[PDB]
């Protein structure tokens, strides 16, 4: 770097394990020089709910409100609301940009999931068509750092929960592919809570020395044999 | 039936194809003589993120906040947010579950993935041990009736967005089987924005025309294989 990276993160408490994750992520990018933005979402009050109030002025058929088309030309006509201008900006201008959360029922925490609906509309990530490798965030990086409660055991194909893989099919696939976005490696770091002092300790080190060359990784082949085949 | 039913509808527009979807669930299930509530989750205004507001009382641990541990205790002692019991009371009552909305991101909008985090606590929907077939919602039915913007074909298998059970199994597997219900075959109405005024008429009956024999119904085997394949 000669890089900028946005962390979107989503953790309500900066002691906890996703914190110093996000933290770490912050020095080590910091000391190699890279340009660094954190959305701290919860401390955004950050709003998830897609609503008629993300178009300022005047919407384009008042009578039937359709999300959809309303954001798409709101976007070209720079009309929608600030908080999603200001992470649409971030996003712009970033080389990578980390998602850092725990698994919240096999996705990503509400809050989240509303920054991906809110700041990727049509107009700005992706067109119709013009979407998966001719999407309009072709050239950026996203990873996925993700802490679970379920073990690695629990997440293997014939465990419980089935491999992690499966549950990273809509953000990897189709969320960031479907931008354009090509796809890092995802972080998993398994079960947390009841890892002791060390071990945690030791899952923090893992991805500061990993982010210490991640520039120089290729990104995954985000296709359905990657995450479901042999 | 006999029954009971709770619909949780995410969508801004009462004039929408999703609307349609719900109102004739509405009707088809009331004719049939079922007791039926809606949650309109935007008309609600329903809270998507997982705060420490959810808890009203004397926190567990006040100095490092820890959501799931703070709403498990919360639900114990009673002292959740009444927006999340009376969801739970809700869910508690119903015999089946038919969650309604439009396709975000293959996954669900931010506003229901919010829903999902904050009324299925533990101690309410599962515990641990208690989930999968042990969850606590066992007995209870579940059914995702999703639209999507993708047409059909475009969710195959060897199709851009891969076969639809693909981005199912989050919803099915990781929430509703987790939490012990049996789970109904979706209703996915395919790209009812492309259609024809005729086919959208079409897509609605045949939901109307399916829930008159729903309670015949078998669940899916919610599985890797039946998601996956091979
Ligand atoms: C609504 C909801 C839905 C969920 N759904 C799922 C799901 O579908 N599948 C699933 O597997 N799990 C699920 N979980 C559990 C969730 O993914 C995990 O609880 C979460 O990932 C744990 O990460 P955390 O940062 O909150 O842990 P924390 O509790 O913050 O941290 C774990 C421990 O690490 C300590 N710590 C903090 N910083 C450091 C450091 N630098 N070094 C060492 N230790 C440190 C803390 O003191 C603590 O003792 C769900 C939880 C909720 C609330
Ligand atoms: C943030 C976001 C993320 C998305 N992510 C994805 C994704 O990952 N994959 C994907 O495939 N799609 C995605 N979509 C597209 C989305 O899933 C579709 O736009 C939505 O499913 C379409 O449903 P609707 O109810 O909004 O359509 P509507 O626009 O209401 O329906 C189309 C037409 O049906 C008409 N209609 C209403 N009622 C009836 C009736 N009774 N009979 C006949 N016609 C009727 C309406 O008047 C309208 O003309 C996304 C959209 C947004 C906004
Ligand atoms: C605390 N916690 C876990 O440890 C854990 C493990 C798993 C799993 N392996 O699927 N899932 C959950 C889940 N859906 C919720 Cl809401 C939760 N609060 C929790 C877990
Ligand atoms: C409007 N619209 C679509 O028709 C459509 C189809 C597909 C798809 N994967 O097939 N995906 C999307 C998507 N991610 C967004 Cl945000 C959206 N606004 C939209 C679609
Ligand atoms: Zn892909
Ligand atoms: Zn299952």
């Amino acid at each position: 770097a000669g890089k900028k990276v946005l962390i979107v993160y989503a953790h309500q408490e900066p002691k906890s394990f996703n914190g110093s994750l996000k933290n770490v992520a912050v020095d080590e990018l910091s000391r190699q020089g890279c340009t660094v933005t954190v959305s701290d979402l919860y401390a955004m009050n950050f709003e998830p709910r897609a609503t008629d109030k993300d178009i300022t002025g005047t919407l384009s058929n008042p009578e039937v409100f359709n999300y959809g088309v309303e954001t798409h030309e709101a976007y070209k006509q720079r009309s929608l609301a600030s908080d999603i201008t200001d992470e649409q900006k971030k996003v712009r201008e970033a080389d990578l940009v980390i998602f850092q959360f725990p698994l919240y029922w096999f996705s990503v925490p509400a809050i989240l999931k509303g920054w991906m609906d809110r700041v990727l509309c049509q107009g700005f990530a992706f067109d119709i068509p013009g979407f998966y490798d001719s999407g309009l965030l072709q050239g950026k990086l996203a990873l996925l750092s993700v802490t679970t409660g379920g073990t690695a055991e629990m997440y293997t194909k014939t465990g419980v929960n089935g491999d992690s893989r499966y549950f990273l099919w809509p953000l990897q696939h189709g969320t960031l592919h479907f931008c354009g976005f090509k796809v890092l490696a995802p972080q998993i770091s398994f079960a947390p809570e009841i890892a002791s002092e060390e071990e945690r300790k030791g899952m923090v080190a893992a991805w500061s020395q990993r982010l210490q060359t991640i520039w120089k990784e290729e990104p995954i082949p985000c296709t359905a044999h990657w995450h479901f085949g042999q």
